[PDB]
This record gives structure tokens, C-alpha cells and sequence, in this order.
């Protein structure tokens, strides 16, 4: 069921370049629009992934990038997920030409907060999030990309929490301190998210070192609010911040957050 065959599919162009290698667009069986990751060669745990492709393939949301199949009876394996036009989020947010209304970025987070609503109720953690790492479709409907797949990449500069590519600014103080990851820690991804929309994708912590934001955090200090956040906006985004994780909301709470300053403003 999760096999496709690689003959179906007509590359068209190329996407760009991500943590498994490149990313390319094109068609599958003549008519239908892909992206399809081609797997970099050693980049990832490949055996372990195609087990999980299974769990994987059965994770289903409007506002989660749907995966189609993949491609391993070869080498390089191949991920063939939905396309989405617009592409990264976070570039989307840096295009200043949107000229973006507070309510479309609500739309966005509320769009986000969905799709990990989802995640949670099936005990699935992302494990990335960040604007980096959702999609924007056509419509302009924004959508949670390659949730899970931190956990195949083989990259020390990715898994360490002192790498250069770990994704410190979007941590909570217990994964910075002992590498507890959790829901908990998906909450407080979610509000830097929030943060980075509100903010048209500024980088968090903007002025400090990956090093100094880990120090910040542990005293205590937090993202500020952006210019575009209502004060009801970042209540929600701070509440994923509370130091006891515990103390922070569900995915299901933040949408019903979310829903209510939407009606509000
Ligand atoms: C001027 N612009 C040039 C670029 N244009 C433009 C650009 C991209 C699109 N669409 C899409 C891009 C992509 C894509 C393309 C390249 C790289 C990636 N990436 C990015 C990050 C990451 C992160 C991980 C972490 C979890 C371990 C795993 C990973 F595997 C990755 C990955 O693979 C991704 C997202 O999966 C995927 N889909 C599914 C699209 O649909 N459409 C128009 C926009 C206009």
C-alpha cells in the first residue's frame, strides 16, 4: 500500500535542497501534482523510516501535509507527499509584499494549531516545529510538514542539543537541560511558531546566540510580544511558555484559544 512506483512519476522541477537532500516537484501518472524527496545517501536510517512510513501513512488531516508513498526498491529512496505551492512558511511570512491583516495570521496559527491538535489525539509527536517546517498551499492555507522524521536523520549537528542545527530557539528548558521531549514540548514550539508568524519571521531571540538563548531561558525570560499581537494573542503564545511543562496547554485548549480571539477581534 505505501509502495509507489518510481515509473509514475514525471519530475518537473527542483524545490530546493532540505535535511535528507533535494526536493523536487513533478507529476504522478501524468496528471497529478507530487513533491518527492530524494533521500540523500546516508543522511537517513532508512530501514527504521520505511517501518514507520506505515504508521505514518495512515495520519490523515486536512492541515497536515499528506504523505502518498515512497519509493524503496532502490537507491535513492524516494518520499512522495502532497505539493504545495506557496512553499515554506517562513519565507512566506519574509515576503513583505503580503502585506499581511492580523486575522490572516491568526488563520495561519489556527490552521497550525489543527493539524497538532490531530497529532496529539494520536499521540504522534512533530519533534520540529517551526515555521521552517510547515507549508503553504495555493490557497494559502498553511499546513504542518514532515512531522516524526527528526527521529531517522543520522546528522549529530541535527540530534544534539549542542549542534548547530538543533533547533535550541524553539525548545522548552527541560529538553535544553535533559532531553525531555514530550507533548509539552510540542506546546512550547507552537507558541515560538505563533511568535515567528506574529513577527513576519524574524528569528527568535534575533540578537543572542543559540548558547545565550539556552542561558536566557533558564533564567526565566522570554520572546516578547510583536508589534502585530493583540494583547489576547500573546496570552496564548506565552501560555506554551510556562516553565513547568505541566502548566502548559493542550493543542485542543489553544484551539479553543485561538477560536474565541478570532471571533473577539
Ligand atoms: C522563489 N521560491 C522558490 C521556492 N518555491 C517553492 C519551494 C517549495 C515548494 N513546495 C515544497 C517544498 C518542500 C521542501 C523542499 C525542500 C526541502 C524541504 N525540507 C525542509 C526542511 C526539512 C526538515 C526536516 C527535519 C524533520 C527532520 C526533514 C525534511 F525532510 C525537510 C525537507 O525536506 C521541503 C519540505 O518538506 C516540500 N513540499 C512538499 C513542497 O511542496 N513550492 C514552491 C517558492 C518560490
Amino acid at each position: 500500500s505505501w509502495e509507489i512506483d518510481p515509473k509514475d512519476l514525471t519530475f518537473l522541477k527542483e524545490l530546493g535542497t532540505g535535511q535528507f537532500g533535494v526536493v523536487k516537484y513533478g507529476k504522478w501518472r501524468g496528471q497529478y501534482d507530487v513533491a518527492i524527496k530524494m533521500i540523500k545517501e546516508g543522511s537517513m536510517s532508512e530501514d527504521e523510516f520505511i517501518e514507520e512510513a506505515k504508521v505514518m501513512m495512515n495520519l490523515s488531516h486536512e492541515k497536515l501535509v499528506q504523505l502518498y508513498g515512497v519509493c524503496t526498491k532502490q537507491r535513492p529512496i524516494f518520499i512522495i507527499t502532497e505539493y504545495m505551492a506557496n512553499g515554506c512558511l517562513l519565507n512566506y511570512l519574509r515576503e513583505m509584499r503580503h502585506r499581511f491583516q492580523t486575522q490572516q495570521l491568526l488563520e495561519m496559527c489556527k490552521d497550525v494549531c489543527e493539524a497538532m491538535e490531530y497529532l496529539e489525539s494520536k499521540q504522534f509527536l512533530h519533534r520540529d516545529l517551526a515555521a521552517r517546517n510547515c507549508l503553504v498551499n495555493d490557497q494559502g492555507v498553511v499546513k504542518v510538514s514532515d512531522f516524526g522524521l527528526s527521529r531517522y536523520v543520522l546528522d549529530d549537528e541535527y540530534t544534539s542539543s549542542v549542534g548547530s542545527k538543533f533547533p535550541v530557539r524553539w525548545s522548552p528548558p527541560e529538553v535544553l537541560m535533559y532531553s525531555k521531549f514530550s507533548s509539552k514540548s510540542d506546546i512550547w514550539a507552537f507558541g515560538v511558531l505563533m511568535w515567528e508568524i506574529y513577527s513576519l519571521g524574524k528569528m527568535p531571540y534575533e540578537r543572542f546566540t543559540n548558547s545565550e538563548t539556552a542561558e536566557h531561558i533558564a533564567q526565566g525570560l522570554r520572546l516578547y510580544r510583536p508589534h502585530l499581537a493583540s494583547e489576547k494573542v500573546y496570552t496564548i503564545m506565552y501560555s506554551c511558555w510556562h516553565e513547568k511543562a505541566d502548566e502548559r496547554p493542550t493543542f485542543k485548549i489553544l484551539l479553543s484559544n485561538i477560536l474565541d480571539v478570532m471571533d473577539e477581534e
